Parts: structure tokens; sequence; C-alpha cells
């Protein structure tokens, strides 16, 4: 149980489908077409057991604007461990892989965490954002209050004032 | 399995060791006759580097990084091609074709479209492979809101993957430091 990293373009149709179905099941169905689209394009950390995917996390590239700078961010999407495999720290192995990618390629990692996972991210050195969050929408900056309190960041090569504004870039569905 | 000689190899930025990273940076900077800034280098990072090796040196490079391009209010998932370069002593042998086979493979497997802003000398190379010239006005979604990027008009090319785009429409890239396209 060490995770393997595979870019989206290296997944065959069968594997891509196994991943989407496992993740959707792990979120008990609370996983939409846009949530799935948000897991695509970057590196997937995958753990298998007998040809079955039992754990997944994806890290995709985007920009987060902090103090006027568009920081190169590794954004974590779709972190999930199959229900019958929970409580064995498989998530720790997924994050070891995701974090290795962030140290090698990004200025910071970030994600919008489900409440049950917040203790886990904090224990690993992720920081909860306290300042107001926004998104740079096509019409300009728009606050995203529904996502306040869910965003976490992992600084790699920058010290951060986590009470400053933080503004993610645009996409469909949930922007955070 | 043959030797894989001059087949481009795809390596994520996080998997580049410092020696390879330095070799890519100096090779690409030299290929652009030095017109390759600190921000142009930052723009090649975070995605997949297609690398061609010869005697332990990088003789060709192209990076595909992920960003969003906004088309008709839609945020398209885009593989953006940066730093396309073939070291000067190896030019004229179609190695850029080997780089683009890998780049295009990445687009079909992971993005809604590939895009890039081409130097004038390479516009015909991309067009011959099926990349479409973007005819409409380009802009960027800067922190203050949309703003036109006329200097970049006529340089952008796209490779749609199973989506249909009206290439005469406005196309707006997302924000970053330096050249936004
Ligand atoms: C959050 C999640 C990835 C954790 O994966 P994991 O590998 O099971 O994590 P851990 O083993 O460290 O367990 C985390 C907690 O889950 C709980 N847990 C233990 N066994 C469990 C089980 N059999 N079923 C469900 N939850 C269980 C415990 O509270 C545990 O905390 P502890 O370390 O103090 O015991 C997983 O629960 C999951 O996929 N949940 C649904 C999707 C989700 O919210 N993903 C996160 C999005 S940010
Ligand atoms: C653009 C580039 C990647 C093409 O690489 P390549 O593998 O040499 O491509 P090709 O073999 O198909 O040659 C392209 C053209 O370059 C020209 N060429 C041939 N030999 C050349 C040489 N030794 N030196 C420079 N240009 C040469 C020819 O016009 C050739 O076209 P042709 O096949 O119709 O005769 C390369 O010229 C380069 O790195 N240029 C500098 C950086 C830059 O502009 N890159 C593109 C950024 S979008
Ligand atoms: N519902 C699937 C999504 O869940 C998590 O992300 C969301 C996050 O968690 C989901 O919401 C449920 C209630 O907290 C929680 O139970 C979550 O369902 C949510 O609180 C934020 N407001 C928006 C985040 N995008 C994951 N980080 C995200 O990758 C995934 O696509
Ligand atoms: N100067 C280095 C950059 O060049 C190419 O891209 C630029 C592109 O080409 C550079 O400009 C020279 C003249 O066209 C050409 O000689 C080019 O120098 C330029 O025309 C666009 N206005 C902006 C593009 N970012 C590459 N696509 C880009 O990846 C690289 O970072
Ligand atoms: N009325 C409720 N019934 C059941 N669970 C709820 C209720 N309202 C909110 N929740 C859940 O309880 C959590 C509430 O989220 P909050 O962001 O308010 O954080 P909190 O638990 O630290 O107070 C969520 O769990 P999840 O993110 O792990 O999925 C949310 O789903």
């Amino acid at each position: 149980h060490t995770a393997r990293l595979v870019h989206t373009a290296d997944l065959d149709s069968e594997t891509r489908q196994d991943i989407r179905q496992m993740v959707t099941g792990a979120f008990a169905g609370d996983f939409t077409e846009t949530d799935w689209e948000h897991t695509l394009g970057g590196m997937h950390a995958l753990i298998w057991h007998h040809g079955a995917i039992i754990a997944h996390a994806a890290v995709i590239q985007r920009r987060l604007i902090y103090r006027g700078n568009a920081l190169r961010c590794g954004y974590v999407e779709g972190v999930a461990v199959r229900a019958d495999w929970r409580g064995q720290r498989l998530v720790s192995a997924l994050l070891d892989a995701v974090e290795q990618v962030m140290r090698g390629a990004y200025q910071l990692g970030a994600l919008s965490s489900s409440a049950r996972a917040r203790r886990l991210y904090a224990s690993r050195g992720w920081l909860p954002w306290h300042g107001p969050t926004s998104v740079l929408a096509p019409t300009g900056p728009v606050r995203t209050p529904d996502d306040d309190g869910t965003v976490f960041v992992l600084p790699i090569d920058i010290s951060l004032d986590t009470s400053a504004e933080l503004m993610c870039d645009w996409r469909a569905g949930d922007v955070w």
C-alpha cells in the first residue's frame, strides 16, 4: 500500500471508469459530472487491491491569486477510500503521493475539504484559510462565502498570511 | 520493444531531477535565442514535459500545462503547450514532430483542447498537423476583469478534442504573470 501516480492521459477507458465509479460511491453519490471533470488533467494517486481501485486522490494544476500574485497551485480533488477499506490509513498513502507532487512542481497545494477530513489535513501540516475566499469569475472577482471555512493550503516555497484574501480561478460547478 | 530512440518521453515536472531541470532550462533558453524570461520558464512548470534524449542530453522539449480558456462563458479544460524547442544542432530532422506526437497524445487523453501561442516560424508546422488558427479576438481574464490582448491576436492555435469550437469567436485565457498567452 503505497500509491502509484498516473497522469490522466495515461489512464485507459476501463481504469478511468473504475476510478470515477469508486469515487462516486465513496462520496455516497454526492459527486457530480463537474466534480468528476475537476479531477481530470493532472496526476492521480491510486492504490489497487486485486485489480480493483481502492483509493484515489488527484492533484490538478490551477492558479490561486494571493496578494496580486497568481500562485502555481496543485489542487487536490476526489480524495476517496473505498468504504470497506476505511480506517486503515490508506488516505495517508494517497497524500504522501499528492504531497510529493506538490513539493516537486508547485508553490502551494490547496483543496476544499469535507468536514470529516479537516483533522487529517491539519495533522499533516495543511493550514485552514481564515481570510475571505473569492473566485475570479468572467465578470470579475466574486466572493465565495459558501466555501469559507473549507479551504486548506499547504505552502511549499512561500510563507503565507492565511487571513489575506485568496481568489481561485474560474471553472464550472464548485469553483473551490 | 525497440530502443525507443528519439521517441519523446513524458515526465511530470515533479519527477525531474535538478540536473535534467537545469538542462531543459538552458537548452530551451538557448533555443529561443535568449528571449525566454524567468516567467516564460515558470510557465513550463506543473504539467508533463515531453523530452527527447540523445547521449544523456535533452535535445528537444515541449511542456503541456493545464489551464482554463473561457469560450462563450464556458471554462474549457486546456492543455497549453509551452517551451517547444529542438536544440539547434538537431533542427531540420522533424524531431518537433516526435515532440508533438506526445503532446497531442496528452491532449486526447486528458483535455478538451490543446492550445498554444506560436512563434511565427512555427505557425505552419502546427497548421499542417491539424491545429486550427484562432481567428477571433483574444483576451485574458485579469484580476480587474476581461481585457483584450491584441498583441497576441493571430498567434494562437487550438486542437479541439471531440468539442466543436467557433474559432472566429472571442477566446479569453486565465491569468498569470508575464505573457498571458
Ligand atoms: C476521508 C477518507 C478519505 C479517509 O480515508 P481513510 O483511509 O479511511 O482514513 P483513516 O484511516 O485515517 O481514517 C479516518 C477516520 O475515519 C474513521 N473511520 C475508521 N474506520 C472507518 C470505517 N470503517 N468507515 C468509515 N469511517 C471510518 C475514523 O474517524 C478515522 O479517524 P482515526 O484515525 O482517529 O481512527 C474516507 O473516509 C472517505 O473516502 N470518505 C468519503 C469521501 C470524503 O469525504 N473524502 C474527502 C474529501 S476532502
Ligand atoms: C520550431 C522548431 C521547434 C522546429 O523543430 P524542428 O524539429 O527543427 O522542425 P522541422 O524539422 O520540421 O523543421 C522546421 C523548419 O525549420 C527550418 N530549418 C531546417 N533546418 C533548420 C536549422 N538547421 N536551423 C533552423 N531552422 C531550420 C525549415 O524551414 C523547416 O521546414 P521544412 O521541413 O518545411 O523544410 C525549432 O525550429 C526551434 O526550436 N525553434 C526555436 C524555438 C521556437 O520558435 N519554438 C516554437 C515555439 S511555439
Ligand atoms: N462532493 C464532492 C466534492 O467534495 C469535496 O469538495 C467540496 C466540499 O465537500 C463536499 O461537501 C460536503 C459537505 O461538506 C462533503 O461531504 C463533500 O461532499 C464542500 O464542503 C465545499 N463547499 C465544495 C468542495 N468542492 C472534495 N474535496 C471534492 O474534491 C469533491 O469533488
Ligand atoms: N519567448 C518565449 C516564448 O515564445 C513562444 O510564445 C510567445 C510567442 O513567441 C515568441 O515571440 C517571438 C516572436 O513571435 C517568438 O520568437 C517567440 O520568442 C509570441 O509571439 C506571443 N506574443 C506570446 C507567446 N508567449 C512560445 N510558444 C512560449 O512557450 C515561450 O515561452
Ligand atoms: N443537518 C445535518 N445532518 C447531518 N449531517 C450534517 C448536517 N448538516 C451538516 N452536516 C454535515 O456535518 C458537516 C458540517 O460541516 P461544517 O463545514 O459546518 O463543519 P463542522 O462539522 O466542523 O461544524 C459536514 O460533513 P462532511 O463535510 O464530512 O460531509 C456536513 O455534511
